[PDB]
């Protein structure tokens, strides 16, 4: 059995929740309850075969049993439409039906919280349930949150209202911590989701590279045997998290963190603290250690991969692992690197070995490789001081606003929204690495934007709509960002025409937070720039100037809100104009 196996590994608690995040994160329309009725009908049967381990199917894989469960809801196409096809399917791939239908943009209504009164008592009266519903929530709303971390964010969650609901003010003590956890957890979700892409649309091989390269670099005095074991566990851990087998990814994933705790001295000296706390917490803590200080006397890199002569012999030995050992050497002597760049130097480094190592003299032919990881190296740097230079001084919503029209500009088919949501996410990296020295500004950088840029390719796959999108994205997955930096304006793009419900007014907008105001301003900028890419340059602010008037206006003005309507066709009068 397997179910036996895993149960004994993780026990009922964690068994029980990764099997709730697993449903969630396959059926995400299906409502709280039903999960929970398959959950524990589920977690029933592994009882029994935990004693006998051959009682009714116990002999088989996960998989089976939990499709089977799935699909006795599933089945119901009047809720789940497409999804009784894949209940029709068989077992090597009934499950492939299932991975392939996840949606990244679930159209489930927004998760408003009720008082702090009420969320208090809630817990209170019932626990599980009331964290329960948490994990159903975030993981049907982030179907490739990494499981095991969901579990780590639950601990937390639980810890919050364990202790503020017993202050003096409890809105005061949850409030705060309860949204910088809902900031924290869409970037881990950000995260991972890169990383099941990588996995899933590019290989293995290429998952296997960024791994290299950013465990070389937090773990500078590890060796090259000895990161290759881990990179082996890892992506085995995110492949499996990826594909659906949560329980497998967390019993080996605890496993890795205990040997990784027990060869301490092996890997790093900054292990110490995250080996000494509850797993979960241990778990969290390696995968966020700060790297290690850069061992001592460091032979140069051009040694052994450029002026050596048996270079292209090594090359043809054992490539994989010879651009394995390069890659590893030039990342854990360079922290100030982007993963990405690292990568983009290891492939311009294996490109060039292939044209020089089939010449007539591949020595005098490779002796110059360093000479074009300058460029590569510079581009970034340059963007990074460049884009942070703008960002001080517009600070970050006008900055927001900028990446906003440019990005409008550069692939004009993508839907507001996702320009919006990328747009705004771009312009967060200012506010968020800006601030650090120069040595840790580009790793900080560029690496943000790959999960960015991975969000508008993952969005913007559901509906292709700009070929550029299309090809930037799929073309390769470590210059994306150059890529993207490259595009500057469509010249084929056919503007819009202003619409009445291209967008629609009514008063309700006095309501809102602040936030969601600045918001529904960059939603008109982008819907502008959509309508006259060309005829912008200043305009375009003199208007965002007056919008900001409108709004503080009619907010405060006694009529019935029939201005924002009468007056609503009036800008639009005056916008045309300009």
């Amino acid at each position: 059995s397997e179910v036996a196996h895993r149960f004994k590994d993780l026990g009922e608690e964690n068994f029980k929740a990764l099997v709730l995040i697993a449903f969630a994160q396959y059926l995400q329309q299906c409502p709280f309850e039903d999960h929970v009725k398959l959950v524990n009908e589920v977690t029933e049967f592994a009882k029994t075969c935990v004693a006998d381990e051959s009682a009714e199917n116990c002999d088989k894989s996960l998989h089976t049993l939990f499709g089977d469960k799935l699909c006795t809801v599933a089945t119901l196409r009047e809720t789940y439409g497409e999804m009784a096809d894949c209940c029709a399917k068989q077992e090597p791939e009934r499950n492939e039906c299932f991975l392939q239908h996840k949606d990244d943009n679930p159209n489930l209504p927004r998760l408003v919280r009720p008082e702090v009164d009420v969320m208090c008592t809630a817990f209170h009266d019932n626990e599980e349930t009331f964290l329960k519903k948490y994990l159903y929530e975030i993981a049907r709303r982030h179907p490739y949150f990494y499981a095991p971390e969901l579990l780590f964010f639950a601990k937390r969650y639980k810890a919050a209202f364990t202790e503020c609901c017993q202050a003096a003010d409890k809105a005061a003590c949850l409030l705060p911590k309860l949204d910088e956890l809902r900031d924290e957890g869409k970037a881990s979700s950000a995260k991972q989701r890169l990383k099941c892409a990588s996995l899933q649309k590019f290989g293995e091989r290429a998952f296997k590279a960024w791994a290299v390269a950013r465990l070389s670099q937090r773990f500078p005095k590890a060796e090259f045997a000895e990161v290759s074991k881990l990179v082996t566990d890892l992506t085995k851990v995110h492949t499996e998290c990826c594909h659906g087998d949560l329980l497998e990814c967390a019993d080996d994933r605890a496993d890795l963190a205990k040997y990784i705790c027990e060869n301490q001295d092996s890997i790093s000296s900054k292990l110490k603290e995250c080996c000494e706390k509850p797993l979960l917490e241990k778990s969290h803590c390696i995968a966020e250690v700060e790297n290690d200080e850069m061992p001592a006397d460091l032979p140069s890199l051009a040694a052994d991969f450029v002026e050596s002569k048996d270079v292209c012999k090594n090359y043809a030995e054992a490539k994989d692992v010879f651009l394995g050992m390069f890659l590893y050497e030039y990342a854990r002597r360079h922290p100030d690197y982007s993963v990405v760049l690292l990568l983009r130097l290891a492939k311009t480094y294996e490109t060039t070995l292939e044209k020089c190592c089939a010449a007539a003299d591949p020595h005098e032919c490779y002796a110059k490789v360093f000479d074009e990881f300058k460029p590569l190296v510079e581009e970034p740097q340059n963007l990074i001081k460049q884009n942070c230079e703008l960002f001080e001084q517009l600070g970050e919503y006008k900055f927001q606003n900028a990446l906003l029209v440019r990005y409008t500009k550069k692939v004009p088919q993508v839907s507001t929204p996702t320009l919006v949501e990328v747009s705004r996410n771009l312009g967060k990296v200012g506010s968020k690495c800006c601030k650090h020295p120069e040595a840790k500004r580009m790793p900080c950088a560029e690496d943000y934007l790959s999960v960015v840029l991975n969000q508008l390719c993952v969005l913007h796959e559901k509906t292709p709509v700009s070929d550029r999108v299309t090809k930037c994205c799929t073309e390769s997955l470590v210059n994306r960002r150059p890529c993207f930096s490259a595009l500057e304006v469509d010249e084929t793009y056919v503007p819009k025409e202003f619409n009445a419900e291209t967008f629609t007014f009514h008063a309700d907008i006095c309501t809102l937070s602040e936030k969601e105001r600045q918001i529904k301003k960059q939603t008109a900028l982008v819907e502008l720039v959509k309508h006259k890419p060309k005829a912008t340059k200043e305009q375009l602010k003199a208007v965002m100037d007056d919008f900001a008037a409108f709004v503080e206006k009619c907010c405060k003005a006694d009529d019935k809100e029939t201005c924002f309507a009468e007056e609503g066709k009036k800008l639009v009068a005056a916008s045309q104009a300009a």
